[PDB]
């Protein structure tokens, strides 16, 4: 790699690792459009097995990028419409709060207060159902924007029902395979599990349990390499040869709602470029990221602006993400570690990367 991007990645994730104790790292930098990588530490402390270009990481809530854009890809080929009703997807959900919440409601955390979690106890269909039905909304739907597994989670399960393919099997023949992401999975197989590094927390090694939407929400897995790759194809749409997938990727990355400075795209979320750092770092704070919010509309959408700061956070129980890109810049980078760190020390170690490189 160059020698700038040698040492101000040195500079500034060795002293994050050092400072989080993190347990195992990769990182890669992409710069004129091109990915280096750089790992350090360990996928499994016990083994004493190291990070490599092949480890997989779980992702987290970076999932739902894949899930936004695997909406996109719906929208494109006509299969769903954004102002459609929820209901025109899951006739079964006749409790009266949910007349008027639209697909865009549930992708843009914006139905009125569906929580951050689907409860730990939701195991069936039938228990599924249960939980839509008796929820409440806090607020009527497009006023308020409140950060939800629940929200979007439902959104990836509907937005797939017009294929006929399982939300997995629509996501790996609609964006995996194309893209050539071979080593990103919803379900680690096991010839793979050597690459799964695990995760740490309190000193013990886990991984994330399954849960209801998990693979909409927070469960997918990936490499570095994958990772480099997906974000590539964020920057460069119009590289991909599939003209769904082409524009679902730029449908991802339209302005939908916009709070304070941040905008709210599917999956991804987005700020005009420059960025004021403060703005991401302390943003994403969870005491923030979190909190329910007004949001003003904007309509119609944006369409993706290549001058912008294109980013999300994801974690779980062992393990911190974190993905942002620039297009206009041909600029990105994602952070994988399988420590669950806060937020605001990889956006900040982020920032000094891709400012640096600028
Ligand atoms: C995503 O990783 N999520 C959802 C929520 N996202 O906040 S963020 O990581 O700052 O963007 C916080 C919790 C977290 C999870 O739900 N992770 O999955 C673990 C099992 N629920
Ligand atoms: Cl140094
Ligand atoms: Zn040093
Ligand atoms: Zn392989």
């Amino acid at each position: 790699a160059p020698q700038q991007i040698n040492d101000i990645v040195h500079r500034t994730i060795t002293p994050l690792i050092e400072q989080q104790k993190i347990p195992g790292m990769a990182v890669a930098v992409i710069y004129q459009g091109k990915p280096y990588y750089f790992t350090w530490g360990y996928a499994d402390i016990a083994k004493k097995q190291p990070v490599t270009q092949q480890t997989l990481f779980e992702l987290g809530s970076v999932s739902k990028t894949f899930t936004g854009v695997l909406g996109g890809d719906a929208i494109a080929r006509g299969e769903i419409k954004l102002s459609d009703p929820t209901t025109k997807y899951w006739p079964e959900l006749t409790a009266k709060q949910w007349n008027g919440i639209t697909l865009l409601h549930l992708a843009t955390y914006t139905a009125g207060g569906l929580p951050l979690q689907v409860p730990d106890e939701v195991k069936s269909s039938s228990d599924l159902l249960r939980f839509y039905q008796n929820w409440q909304p806090a607020w009527a739907p497009g006023t308020q924007r409140l950060y939800a597994n629940s929200s979007i989670g439902l959104f990836g399960a509907l937005a797939v029902k017009p294929s006929g393919l399982s939300f997995e099997q629509a996501m790996q023949t609609r964006v995996f395979q194309p893209l050539k992401l071979n080593h990103t999975w919803i379900n680690v197989p096991p010839a793979e599990e050597k690459n799964y590094a695990w995760g740490y927390r309190e000193g013990k090694a886990v991984h994330v349990s399954p849960g209801a939407l998990d693979a909409e929400a927070y469960g997918v897995k990936s490499t570095i390499e994958d990772m480099a790759r997906w974000v590539q194809s964020n920057l460069k749409p119009l590289d991909i040869n599939e003209k769904t997938l082409q524009q679902g990727i730029q449908l991802a990355q339209s302005r939908y709602w916009q709070t304070g400075d941040m905008y709210q795209g599917l999956g991804w979320e987005m700020l005009d470029w420059p960025v004021n750092p403060d703005s991401i770092i302390n943003g994403s704070d969870n005491k923030i990221a979190l909190a329910a919010r007004p949001v003003k509309a904007i309509t119609p959408p944006t369409p993706a602006v290549r001058a912008s700061w294109v980013h999300k956070t994801g974690a779980t129980g062992g393990f911190g993400s974190y993905v942002a890109f620039i297009p206009e810049k041909e600029l990105g980078i994602v952070m994988l570690a399988n420590k669950n760190y806060p937020n605001p020390a990889r956006v900040d170690a982020a920032w000094q990367i891709l400012n640096a490189l600028q």
